[PDB]
């Protein structure tokens, strides 16, 4: 089970795979949080508290790990080993999460971050392709650090957005980037639906078929201090939803 979570949407939309990976936690004895989305924080979107997160150093700031594998001295290490050492590039949120942050991938400059960079997508080219173990990684509507190598790998690549013209625009996008890279699965999951004119909206701009699923908004389920810790119960509708989102996601790739 090798899943891609893509969207333009901060925290919000990281949601929607935190409460995917909680989900699949109870059915895979092993799942990979992977968070590449650097507007965004997969680590407390799931529970982790702003230090417990922190404190899981990403990919992009392990110095001394880049330059063993990546060599140093004006010499770059072209196939970079790290299948093995992956558990070490994160923590267990818990007894079946494990966490791994990538961090931002800096742009500025353009002169050459070859060896970070390097790092990274050696990282991502293990997980999808060299483990056996669930993979839930959140991203960005741009998906970058996908490649048509990994992208072979990939179950399903999964795009929130929100019922309007805008957002819808950013997921058809998302479809293609993802389809022209190799990813065969491209579904959708409608995040805030606040009204039944949006969903009208929706079936209107969308086949059922590419439709995974819908989630409501909730004002006084997902603001405050109710959010996060007090979920595992099955209480708001958007619960619901997601369990109905996640079967019919087991039910596509199976």
């Amino acid at each position: 089970m090798k899943l891609a979570v893509a969207g333009k949407g901060g925290v919000g939309k990281t949601t929607v795979a935190a409460g995917l990976i909680k989900i699949m936690a109870s059915d895979y004895d092993k799942i990979y949080a992977v968070d590449g989305d650097p507007d965004s924080c997969l680590g407390q979107t799931l529970g982790l508290s702003i230090e417990e997160a922190y404190a899981i150093t990403p990919l992009i700031e392990m110095k001394d790990e880049i330059r063993e594998k990546t060599g140093d001295g004006g010499l770059l290490i072209l196939n970079p080993k790290v299948d093995g050492d992956l558990d070490k590039y994160g923590r267990y949120i818990d007894d079946k999460i494990f966490l791994i942050r990538m961090g931002e991938i800096k742009k500025g400059g353009s002169q050459c971050y070859c060896r970070e960079n390097s790092f990274l997508g050696s990282v991502v080219s293990a997980l999808f392709l060299d483990k056996k173990e669930a993979v839930v990684m959140d991203m960005g509507a741009g998906i970058e650090h996908l490649t048509r190598g990994t992208a072979k790998a990939v179950d399903m690549m999964i795009a929130v957005i929100e019922p309007n013209l805008n957002s819808i625009k950013t997921g058809l996008n998302i479809e293609k980037l993802a389809g022209d890279l190799g990813i065969k699965k491209v579904r959708y999951v409608i995040n805030k639906v606040r009204n039944i004119k949006e969903e009208k909206l929706i079936k209107k701009h969308l086949p059922e078929d590419k439709i995974l699923g819908i989630i409501p908004y909730n004002e006084l389920f997902i603001e405050l201090s109710l959010k996060g810790e007090e979920i595992w119960q099955s209480t708001n509708p958007a619960f619901v939803n997601l369990h109905d989102i996640y079967q019919k996601l087991r039910l596509e790739v199976g």
